[PDB]
């Protein structure tokens, strides 16, 4: 450690002393972090993490700005936790005792908005965003900067941030809904659907894990250990991010195939909130002006 | 003060011991934050800031969401600040004696992407956005992210994270300059012109302000205090997000009251990079292809 460890304890208990070597001192920060078998799963989880990052960039080595960025971060990540995981800043540990995670949450805010840009284009071939784009990615924005400030934070104070990350959580939640459901009438009839729907499920679950994981943790409740809270969050990591980068550019190669061998051909589907979505279909004997009541 | 303020020295100095009262303890912390005289600017301008954000929600009061994010965020800050400003955590006394303002860059993360939004269509009038607003979003993001670290951290870490914020920041800065290009040659020949170079001037002084004020201030090389620093800031925050976006305010009422009189009539000029814009005009003796050399 870089703050100081080593203390006496004088007048029975009531008073610390310590060498005035300019380090700062806390009982709270010197907590364990857990047991050694968590620990060992950690470093296993992260290798596993590191290295099927780095296969996951050399393998979509072989547009698509998207799972590249978030690929490279998630790498960069490691080598950081690898070097200096307790080290400040990647843990701060703040003058109110609070152990605050800044990497988790600076590593959010690097890669989330581009994982909702890549939602916001799942078949690839938009070249603009609308509006509703722009408010997933400031709904996003905030949820974290709020869920950071409630990490740092104690009692009540904790509270109400985490209360209003969970406001633009849910706003957030339910605007991805949006877009799948849109996504999901867009893409081809078959296999494409497929991967849609799986995905849905993956970023429904793997997002909606982490509120849950912050309440159980030290930010919260403290139920989980610091060790115990980096195992649950690299493992939906792997779900949010690898898995789901992964089917995305498997998605995007499978709209690419079809629009080569078919050729890019819409029909105007209408989903009555009422919303109009241009479905890609498979020969011309379609252009027609479809619906579909929900 | 919530961390530990009494302390005494032993042996010659060498020894401090605190009451064993479950706070934190650290010297570096207990410097002070600068002059009363600097304590009296940083209120007055906070003061004003508040007024001023309060009046242009007001104001805006009488699309347009940007402004409204923004200056409500504004407003909510002060009161963050009035009641809890050297309260953790809206400055992180951290174990390795950094005081960092979390709420300014975390006002940072809440804001300056919509202004950036707000950058991307200044006109109001479209409902989509290219590829190259996502990028900008991103570096902005990342910059904020990097120079938070940076600020958290000490040392040659600091150095590193500040030149990844440069980086990203030079990125941001150059595409930002881009969008201005283009919407110069894009608003109406008159006023409304006026109106975009005003806010390019604005934006690259105030924003280009804030890496100097980061290298003078604490978490640089100390030259300005806490209170110094505070007074800079809210200088530049007045220049970068009231000052702007009233311009911006300004200027859509301007471009609506074009399109209102004289309708939508678009003519298309080219940019030799080599860039096209839809220009708008005034008479539809103007529907031609016009170029331009830079
Ligand atoms: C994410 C979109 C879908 C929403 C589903 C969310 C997942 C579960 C959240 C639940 C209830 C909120 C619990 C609020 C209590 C949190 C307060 C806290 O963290 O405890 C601080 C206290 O000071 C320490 O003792
Ligand atoms: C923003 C886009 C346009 C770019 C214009 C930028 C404005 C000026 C930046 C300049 C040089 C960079 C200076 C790098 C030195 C910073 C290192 C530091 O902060 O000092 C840490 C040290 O450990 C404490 O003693
Ligand atoms: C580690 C195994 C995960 C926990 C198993 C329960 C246990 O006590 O195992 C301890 C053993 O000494 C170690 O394998
Ligand atoms: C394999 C090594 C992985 C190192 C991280 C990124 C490669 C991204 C290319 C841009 C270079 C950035 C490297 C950096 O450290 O920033
Ligand atoms: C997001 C980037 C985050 C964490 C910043 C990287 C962690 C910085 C710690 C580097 C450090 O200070 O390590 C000193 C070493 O422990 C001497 O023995
Ligand atoms: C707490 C919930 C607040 C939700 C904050 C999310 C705001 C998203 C947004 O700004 O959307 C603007 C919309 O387009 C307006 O016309
Ligand atoms: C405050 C005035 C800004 C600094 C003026 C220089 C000065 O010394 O003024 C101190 C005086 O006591 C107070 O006005
Ligand atoms: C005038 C009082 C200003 C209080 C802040 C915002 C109004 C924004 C309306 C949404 C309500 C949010 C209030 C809040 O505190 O969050
Ligand atoms: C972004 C939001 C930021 C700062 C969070 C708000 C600041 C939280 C401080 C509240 C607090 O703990 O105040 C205790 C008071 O000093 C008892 O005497
Ligand atoms: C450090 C400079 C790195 C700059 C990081 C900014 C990346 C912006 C971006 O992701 O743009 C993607 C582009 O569209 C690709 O096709
Ligand atoms: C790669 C990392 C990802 C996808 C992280 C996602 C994190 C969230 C969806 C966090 C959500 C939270 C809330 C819904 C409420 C406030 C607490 C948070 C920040 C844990
Ligand atoms: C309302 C607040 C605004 C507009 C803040 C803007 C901040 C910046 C442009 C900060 C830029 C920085 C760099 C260019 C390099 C790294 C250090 C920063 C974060 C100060």
């Amino acid at each position: 450690m870089l703050f100081q460890t080593s203390y006496t304890l004088e007048n029975n208990g009531s008073v610390i002393c310590i060498p005035n070597n300019g380090q700062c001192f806390c009982l709270a920060w010197l907590k364990s972090n857990g047991t050694n078998a968590e620990k060992l799963a950690a470093n296993i989880l992260q290798w596993i993490t590191f290295a099927l990052s780095a296969l996951c960039l050399m393998f979509y080595g072989y547009c698509g700005w998207e799972e590249i960025y978030v690929a490279t971060i998630e790498m960069i990540k490691f080598i950081i936790e690898y070097f200096h995981e307790f080290d400040e800043p990647a843990v701060i540990y703040s003058s109110n005792g609070n152990k605050t995670v800044w990497l988790r949450y600076a590593e959010w805010l690097l890669t989330c908005p581009v994982i909702l840009i890549h939602l916001s284009n799942l078949t690839g071939l938009a070249n603009d965003y609308n509006k509703r784009t722009m408010g997933l990615l400031v709904s996003d924005i905030g949820t974290i900067v709020w869920g950071t400030t409630a990490a740092l934070s104690k009692g009540y104070v904790r509270v109400i941030f985490f209360l209003m990350g969970l406001c633009y959580g849910i706003y957030t939640f339910f605007n991805a809904a949006k877009v799948y459901i849109e996504a999901y009438h867009t893409v081809p009839k078959g296999r494409c659907r497929q991967v849609v729907t799986g995905m849905a499920w993956l970023f429904f679950v793997s997002w909606g894990m982490f509120p849950i994981l912050f309440i159980l943790g030290p930010e919260g409740f403290g139920v989980l250990s610091v060790y115990g809270s980096t195992v649950g969050h690299t493992i939906i990591d792997l779900m949010s991010k690898n898995c789901w980068g992964l089917l995305g550019h498997y998605l995007r190669v499978l709209i690419h195939e079809h629009i080569l061998i078919h050729g890019d051909i819409r029909k105007t589907t209408k989903l009555n909130t009422e919303i109009e979505v241009e479905t890609l279909v498979e020969d011309e004997a379609e252009a027609g002006a479809v619906s579909s009541e929900d």
